[PDB]
């Protein structure tokens, strides 16, 4: 079958296996960070980074019928100067392999008000379409989450994520862990693959600042992932 | 550092790896099946099985400190002819090498009313220490958990299950799921090992049926686990 | 299918996991020392120590037809007071659940003058059945290999094994490695499992002292192993 | 650390995630074909295919002097019409990012008269520098291999290869097997990377036809890679 992994403790500044998008970029101290920030450590409005994956993922076979299952990980923390004022989030996502950035802010760098993305959005902002409170939603095709539950956030917290995709059920299961507060958030929902993404894929991460508001800062710290495509 | 593994897809009647307790037996079909059933398929009260792992593990290491790292995952079902009447559950857990089964019905065959256990429950009646509905819930060398939470539960539907326990924090997740339902429970908190424990332990399952009524039949289908202990 | 890996990067005494027979025991210092030796550091003539891992290995399916590949590692040493004067060896095997030790010196505790074994030996002594030279060998239910190569071995130095097993050939793999000298050997053979071992097995080590003379120590310092048992 | 692996049963033409050069190409049968050949099946002379996998592979980091430890996996054949006239070959190597071919025929693809590379090669051909008969080197960073053993080859058979690189060591192994016949040969010497390479390399193969005859044609079936970088 085909398969494929890598795993990262810590970000090294210039990798040639991740490609950054947008105001993305990696610090020496070794974070992803994903919007920018004033050197009084403020994140600045209107802010919007990605970071993609370099190998391509086959996600599925259109000749032999076959699904990937997948699975992926990461350590992830939020900065938010004014906590009664947040926005707007960050998604993990599955694109094809050409995608650029799309709109910003509410759209977390993802959807365009009128492009084949699956992805797991912590939205901080509710939006017209949102939910009340901040969440965690299960984005296909489409920012109108189609399932989702709230996030019990927390500040400047490390949060431990954790996503999959078991092929058998089409079932996608997300879940998230603040470890520091013993806080535990769970999602899962069915997704049909072969239908809402292309055969090949990139995955990686979409983030942004408040569009008028600073917001809240968005880096990732660690990086985990696999998949398996039977024939 | 110390690394174990083991993962069946199903179970082989008489396999000399598992040790079996009590009303616990493999079946031809190869389930793992934890409590005793009529013919007609009916759970039977008073009924009490346990499932251990042969093999030993090691768990935590006095000289260097040490402390694993683990996680193990399983299907299961349960059969219950009336829905309104449950009792009494199914635990996951670790315990010392030669452990022989405690008291049943309430106390899933792991604690006596007045010994060294770890466990997560999975519990589907309310007992005078429970909470209200069937829940999941983190024993750490007691019957009364330390953390609970609701169990979304669905009779004779495919759960399954994930533990996961965090050297690094001491933070023990469990998580559980319904495809079927596309419905999810998750439980975390911190727990010590290194003094709740001993170094060397045993793992498996108990589960039990009504004290005095059928309640429910407690089947595994499959299991999973990997360890590891760094020096 | 079914799965079992395990990994040691040192051996702790008394550990419930290993099964240790005749003269083999565990040091503090961590090696597993197959054969008695003086506190001169000397070797015993007529000593024989073996050494059985517990859980036991579903190596292949009655009902299905079905043949596990494995593989495994280990690094180990010998020490001879007389390098002119050599005997008896060691040898890596698979046997059945209840394999108690066979004959000493040359049947490396393994065979008897007149009982179902796979091995692969690292054979210090040219016996009547032997070839010229120390060498190694594949031994299929018999003393008499059925193929041996050469063993370019060295004293006192630390060696590197890799044993490999490929159900779909049947090809069985021995590779040794002294990084030390740089050196190097092989040894390919095809066996039958389904024919020459039970569908349950028990893997381990022997490893025998001069009859007569002190010859050398068998010491085995790490083990790695792993199974796959596909349906 | 830092982490990736990644494992194919077949090759998909057109697969985004090797990069093809020279007369490389990928068959739709699933072969990785490395040389031309005649509709009559035939060799071509002065033919040369290389073939890289797209993700860059931190093989070791110059802040903390951290080295990777590798392994790699491929079933070849190659098929020559004429079996008292072969050449030139095939290698399996490491290079940097931006690596073009260099010479072909007896060069492999990899060397000029007068880049950077590490490299295992099966040489067919008696050139001025080899030593007789076919065999197997390690080329650090030259064509003038730095060990070789005889390679014991069979045309139209199935190879399996297996390349190991220990780290801790530097002690670099290479083994191939033919289970066709039953038969195998080991190299191995040790490599310094930290000064034989660039921190981010490129792998691959690459394969050469005769100069000025067919020689022989030269593809590979599968490949598996994994690699480890400590901190
Ligand atoms: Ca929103
Ligand atoms: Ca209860
Ligand atoms: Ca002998
Ligand atoms: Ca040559
Ligand atoms: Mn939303
Ligand atoms: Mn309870
Ligand atoms: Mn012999
Ligand atoms: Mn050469």
């Amino acid at each position: 079958a085909e398969t494929v992994s890598f795993s990262w403790n810590k970000f090294v500044p210039k990798q040639p296996n991740m490609i950054l998008q947008g105001d993305a970029i990696v610090t020496s101290s070794g974070k992803l960070q994903l919007n920018k920030v004033d050197e009084n450590g403020t994140p600045k409005p209107s802010s919007l980074g990605r970071a993609l994956y370099s190998t391509p993922i086959h996600i599925w076979d259109k000749e032999t019928g076959s699904v990937a299952s997948f699975a992926a990980s990461f350590n992830f923390t939020f900065y938010a100067p004014d906590t009664k004022r947040l926005a707007d989030g960050l998604a993990f996502f599955l694109a094809p392999i050409d995608t650029k950035p799309q709109t910003h802010a509410g759209y977390l760098g993802l959807f365009n008000e009128n492009d084949q993305v699956v992805a797991v959005e912590f939205d901080t902002f509710r939006n017209s379409w949102d939910p009340p409170n901040p969440h965690i939603g299960i984005n296909v095709n489409s920012i109108r989450s189609i399932k989702t539950t709230s996030w019990d956030l927390a500040n400047n917290k490390v949060a431990k994520v954790l996503i999959t995709y078991d092929a058998s059920t089409s079932l996608l299961v997300a879940s998230l862990v603040y470890p520091s507060q013993r806080t535990s958030n769970i999602l899962s929902d069915v997704v049909d693959l072969k239908t809402s993404l292309p055969e090949w894929v990139r995955i990686g991460f979409s983030a942004a600042t408040g569009l008028d508001i600073p917001g809240e800062s968005h880096d990732v710290l660690s990086w985990s992932f696999a998949s398996n495509l039977p024939h």
